[PDB]
C-alpha cells in the first residue's frame, strides 16, 4: 500500500474519486465482498477486451493488492489509478517496450463507465 498513492486517493476530489468509485464497482459489479479479485478483474477486462486467465489476472491484482488478498478493493484499486496516473513511465521492469502496458484507464474507465462525459452515446454490444 503505497503511501504516495494512499495520499493520491484522498487527493481525488469527491466528484473525481465518485467516477473512480464507479469503476471500482464494475470490476467486483455483482461481488459479495465487493473486493476487486481476479475474477472480478477480469470481467472488466474481457469489457475492453481483454481475455486474461484467473492464474494470470492473480498479478494483475497483486500490481494494487500488496497486502497479498488477491482482490483490489476501492482503495486498491483506486492506488491503480494513481499507480499510472503519476506514472509517466516507470515500473519494477516488466522489461523494456512501452515501459506501462497498463490496463488503458482512458477508455477502461470509459468502459465502465460506459462513455460518462458526452461523446459517443454510449455503447454498442
Ligand atoms: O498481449 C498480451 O498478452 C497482454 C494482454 C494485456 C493484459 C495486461 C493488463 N493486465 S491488467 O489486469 O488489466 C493490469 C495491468 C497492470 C496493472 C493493473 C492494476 Cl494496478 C490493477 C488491475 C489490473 C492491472
Ligand atoms: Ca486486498
Amino acid at each position: 500500500m503505497d503511501d504516495i498513492y494512499k495520499a493520491a486517493v484522498e487527493q481525488l476530489t469527491e466528484e473525481q474519486k465518485n467516477e473512480f468509485k464507479a469503476a471500482f464497482d464494475i470490476f467486483v459489479l455483482g461481488a459479495e465482498d465487493g473486493s476487486i479479485s481476479t475474477k472480478e478483474l477480469g470481467k472488466v477486462m474481457r469489457m475492453l477486451g481483454q481475455n486474461p486467465t484467473p492464474e494470470e489476472l492473480q498479478e494483475m491484482i497483486d500490481e494494487v493488492d500488496e497486502d497479498g488478498s488477491g482482490t483490489v478493493d476501492f482503495d486498491e484499486f483506486l492506488v491503480m489509478m494513481v499507480r499510472s496516473m503519476k506514472d509517466d513511465s516507470k515500473g519494477k521492469f516488466k522489461r523494456p517496450t512501452l515501459r506501462r502496458v497498463r490496463i488503458s484507464a482512458d477508455a477502461m474507465m470509459q468502459a465502465l463507465l460506459g462513455a460518462r462525459a458526452k461523446g459517443h452515446h454510449h455503447h454498442h454490444h
